[PDB]
C-alpha cells in the first residue's frame, strides 16, 4: 500500500504564531495563562496547552484581574477587544494577521455607514469576530453562506456595498457565491478575489492533487476546524473516500483494507507529529515509506510579539 | 539636541530575504554569483556583496553560460525570465512576494486580452518588470504617474479595465491618482485600496509622526531607492528640511546647527548599522541619547527558498 503525503499540509503561519504565543507566555510568565476560546481548532494542541497550565475560558469576565489573557487565532469582536482593554489584564492578541486584515475593512465600512456582506458560516468564531467589527446602525452587516442566501438578501443601498469572506472557505463554493453577489449587486466592491488565505487555497490545491492519486484520503484535523472540514469535503466531492480524524487511533482497519494508495494531509491547525503517527499506523497496516508529493512552496512567517520571544 | 528614531524603519521582509538569498548562494556555490540589477537599492549592501563575489548585471546577455543567476527583489519581466530559462543558467528568484502578487494579476489580465493600468514611476525596475507581465496586443498595459496622466489616457474598452500599483509609492499621491481613475473610468476594478506594501505604508506613517516633532529629518537610503525618496519627500512636504543620505559621512553640520530636534529614519533597504553610525555622528554634533518613537510592530517574515538553505 502506497502512502502519499499532500503538500503543502499542516501548520500555517498564523497557527504557528498563535500556538507559540501561548507556549511562550507560559514559559516566560508561568501558569496559569488564560486563553479565550480554543487558541486553534485542534484537540491535540488544546489538550497539550491545558496540560501545561493554559486555562481556556469562554468569557473575559471569568478571568481574574492581574492575569494574562490571549485572544485565539480566529479573532474577536471590537466589544470583546474593548472589554479586555478596560479590564486590569495583560492582553496578547494571537489573531492571525490575515484575519485582522479583513477586520480593518469591515470597520472601515462601518465608519462610512456603508453596508457590508460577509461570506461565511454562521456560528464560527471568525465570523463572530469579523461581523463584530461593524457597529454603525445607519449601515448594515449581513451574512450569506450560499448563492441562495444572496438571492434572498435585501439591503438598504445597493449603490454603496462591499463584501468580505471567511479565511477558510471552499475556494470553489465561494466563487459561486461571489458570482451571485455581482449578478445581484453589480456595484458591489471587494478585494480582487476574496479573503480566503494562502494556506487555505494551497491546502485545497494540494488535496486536489492528492485525491487524483489516492483511493482514500485521511485528513488530520478536529471536527470544529473549518479549513480541515473543507479539505475532507473536497476529496469526498472528487469521488474518493475521505475521513477527518484527530489522530492515528481513529483509523479503522476496514478503511484501508485492500486499498492500494492512501493519501494523508492535515488542516492548518494540526501538528506534524500527528501526521507522523498516522503514517506509522498505516505502515503497521501494510503501508510502505511515505512519499511526499511535490507542491507549492510557502515562505510566509508571522513572528510572535517582541515581548514574547 | 534631541535625537528621535522613527518606528518602524529600515529592513522590510522582502529586502532581508533577497539579501539572504544572495549571501546563501555565495556560501553554497561560491563566487561568482550573478544578480540581475542591484539586489536591493542600497549602495552599502551592494558594494559589500560585490566584494564578496556577486556580479550585478542588467541584461541576461551579460551572464556566461553555466552560471548562477538571481533576480533582484524588484522583479523582472516575463521576457527577461524566459530569456533566462532558454539560456544555460541556474536561476534563483529573489523577487519580493508582494511584487509577485501584483505580477500574477497583470498576467491574468493579459491572458484575458483585457486592459490594465499601472500606477508607478517610469524607468524603475519594478515598473518594467510589472508592465513586462502583460503581452497581449488585443488589450493594453498603460502607465500613469499622476492624475494628469489619467486625465489624458484613452483605452480601448473601459468596461473591462483594472489597475495595479507600484509597491513603494507615496500613499497620499496614489490616493489622488486612484480618485482620478475612478472618476474617469467608473467601471475600473482593482484591489480594495492599492498595491503599496505594508512596509511602505508603515514607514511613511512613521515618518509622518517623526516629522511632526523633528525640525530636520534624515532618511538613510540610497538615491535610487524609491521608497527611501518617498520618506524624505513626505517630511519636506510637511515643511521640514529632509535629507536622503547613504551614511553618516553625508551629514553636513549646517543641516543640524542649532536644531533642537532631529529625526532619523531609514528606507526599507538600509541596514541598521548605517542608522547607528548616523546617530553616532549626530551625537558628535551635540545630540543626546537616541529616543525611539512608539510604532506599529511589524511581524512579517519571508523565508528563503529551500534550495538555498
Ligand atoms: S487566515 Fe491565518 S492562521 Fe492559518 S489558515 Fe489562514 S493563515
Ligand atoms: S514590496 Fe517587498 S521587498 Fe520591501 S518595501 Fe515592500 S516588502
Amino acid at each position: 500500500m502506497q502512502i502519499l503525503l499532500a503538500n503543502p499540509r499542516g501548520f500555517c503561519a498564523g497557527v504557528d504564531r498563535a500556538i507559540s504565543i501561548v507556549e511562550n507566555a507560559l514559559a516566560i510568565y508561568g501558569a496559569p495563562i488564560y486563553v479565550r476560546h480554543e487558541v486553534v481548532h485542534n484537540r491535540y494542541v488544546v489538550d497539550s496547552l491545558r496540560e501545561r497550565g493554559a486555562i481556556f475560558i469562554e468569557q473575559i469576565s471569568e478571568v481574574p484581574d492581574g492575569a494574562i489573557l490571549i485572544f485565539s487565532a480566529h479573532g474577536v469582536s471590537q466589544a470583546v477587544r474593548n472589554e479586555a482593554k478596560s479590564r486590569d489584564l495583560t492582553v496578547f492578541d494571537a489573531t492571525c494577521p490575515l484575519v485582522t486584515k479583513v477586520h480593518m475593512e469591515v470597520a472601515r465600512a462601518s465608519r462610512r455607514g456603508e453596508e457590508s456582506i460577509l461570506i461565511g458560516h454562521a456560528g464560527h468564531p471568525e465570523v463572530e469576530g469579523t461581523m463584530g467589527q461593524y457597529s454603525n446602525p445607519e449601515g448594515g452587516m449581513y451574512l450569506v453562506e450560499s448563492p441562495d442566501d444572496v438571492w434572498k438578501l435585501t439591503v438598504k443601498n445597493e449603490e454603496k456595498l462591499s463584501f468580505m469572506t471567511q479565511t477558510t472557505l471552499s475556494v470553489d463554493d465561494t466563487s459561486d457565491v461571489i458570482d451571485a453577489l455581482r449578478k445581484r449587486f453589480p456595484k458591489i466592491v471587494g478585494p480582487r478575489k476574496d479573503d480566503i488565505c494562502y494556506a487555505t487555497t494551497n491546502r485545497q490545491e494540494a488535496v486536489r492533487a492528492l485525491a487524483e492519486q489516492a483511493e482514500v484520503v485521511l485528513v488530520v484535523g478536529s471536527k470544529n476546524s473549518s479549513n480541515s472540514n473543507r479539505l475532507a469535503e473536497l476529496a469526498q466531492r472528487m469521488g474518493k473516500r475521505a475521513f477527518l480524524i484527530d489522530d492515528a487511533k481513529d483509523i479503522q482497519e476496514e478503511w484501508v483494507k485492500e486499498v492500494k494508495c492512501v493519501g494523508v494531509t492535515a488542516g492548518a491547525s494540526a501538528p506534524d507529529i500527528l501526521v507522523q503517527n498516522v503514517v506509522a499506523r498505516l505502515q503497521q497496516l501494510g503501508g510502505g515509506e511515505a512519499i511526499p508529493l511535490e507542491g507549492r512552496e510557502e515562505n510566509i512567517v508571522f513572528e510572535v510579539p517582541k515581548e514574547l520571544r
